[PDB]
């Protein structure tokens, strides 16, 4: 997250860092959601290596014990099979996993809430964007879990020619492209937490940025719009 604070302790318990194994050690990739004790929905195209992937719940430092984490294997990738990895901006930029064992919630590890299907933000909805992506364009990736303010920025608006043009669809959500602030490599996967009748609920994943850089004007972080996919998401889960 580019432009960003450290997020408190305690503010965003469905946050997940997924890691894969790289040698003797396990390195964060990106983020995810937990949506139940024994799902995450996560980003396809950060499942696409065919890597040995943990999850860790409850995780605030990445370089440092907190005391708070649950550490879990991941027994099952199901990707949504329209995704196709060389064309990102087609969408169906979105997976679930399966964890081998369910996490214990408390008061850092709770299911995210996702919004009822179909809800579409209004322009200039207030949404925070959370994970520990690098700090800057071509830079490293955070230590402490990182948040950042990134209002909506409706279709209308991000599929216009000095925005993102033909390559925003009604399947995502648009967020932020004020030059400062925004998502970075290490934050697919993550959410986009909006506040809506008082309470945060998960309505993007992060999908993708501009190839310029990750804070560029007119250039908005791109999620998977999570109210497209709920029928899909509950038949992926009851159907396993
Ligand atoms: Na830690």
């Amino acid at each position: 997250v580019v432009g960003g604070t450290e997020a408190q302790r305690n503010s965003w318990p469905s946050q997940i860092s997924l890691q894969y194994r790289s040698g003797s050690s396990w390195a964060h990739t990106c983020g995810g959601t937990l949506i139940r004790q024994n799902w995450v929905m996560t980003a396809a195209h950060c499942v696409d290596r065919e890597l040995t992937f943990r999850v860790v719940v409850g995780e605030h430092n990445l370089n440092q014990n907190n005391g708070t984490e649950q550490y879990v294997g991941v027994q099952k990738i199901v990707v949504h099979p329209y995704w196709n990895t060389d064309d990102v901006a087609a969408g169906y930029d979105i997976a679930l996993l399966r964890l081998a064992q369910s996490v214990t919630l408390n008061s850092y590890v709770q299911l995210g809430v996702l919004p009822r299907a179909g809800t579409i933000l209004a322009n200039n909805s207030p949404c925070y964007i959370t994970g520990w992506g690098l700090t800057r364009t071509n830079g490293q990736l955070a230590q402490t879990l990182q948040q950042a303010y990134l209002p909506t920025v409706d279709y209308a608006i991000c599929s216009s020619s000095s925005y993102w043009g033909s390559t925003v669809k009604n399947s995502m959500v648009c967020a932020g492209g004020d030059g400062v602030r925004s998502g970075c490599q290490g934050d697919s996967g993550g959410p986009l937490h909006c506040l809506v009748n008082g309470q945060y609920a998960v309505h993007g994943v992060t999908s993708f940025v501009s190839r310029l850089g990750c804070n560029v004007t007119r250039k908005p972080t791109v999620f998977t719009r999570v109210s497209a996919y709920i029928s899909w998401i509950n038949n992926v889960i009851a159907s396993n």
